[PDB]
């Protein structure tokens, strides 16, 4: 397993992380969506080490992200209607997802 690309990556989302973390504390849901944009790239680099040395088709590194853009469709969608009930929903949403790659990143299974 190349633990120096997936530390690299590592480094650089809990930097992002960290910085988002500070303001998305006082529900700085205008400035969410600016950092969640900025965010969406890293999840591309992950995706290059998962679809690493296996044994099956890029079918799970390809769905990861996926999932994560379909999202983010849903979110911006609920700040232009004003969805704020669903502003709940996509909160969890976003942070189970960053989370779940996490996994993938530390491979524990």
């Amino acid at each position: 397993s190349e633990f120096e690309k997936l530390r690299q990556t590592g480094d650089e989302l809990v930097q992002a992380e960290q910085r988002l973390r500070e303001i998305f504390d006082k529900g700085d849901d205008d400035s969410l969506e600016q950092v969640l944009e900025e965010i969406e790239e890293l999840i591309q680099k992950h995706r290059q080490l998962f679809d690493n040395r296996q044994e099956a088709a890029d079918t799970e590194a390809a769905k990861q992200g996926d999932q994560w853009v379909q999202l983010k469709q849903r979110f911006r969608e609920a700040i232009d209607k004003g969805d704020k009930d669903s502003l709940e929903q996509l909160l969890e949403e976003l942070e189970q997802a960053l989370q779940k790659i996490r996994e993938l990143a530390e491979k524990k299974n």
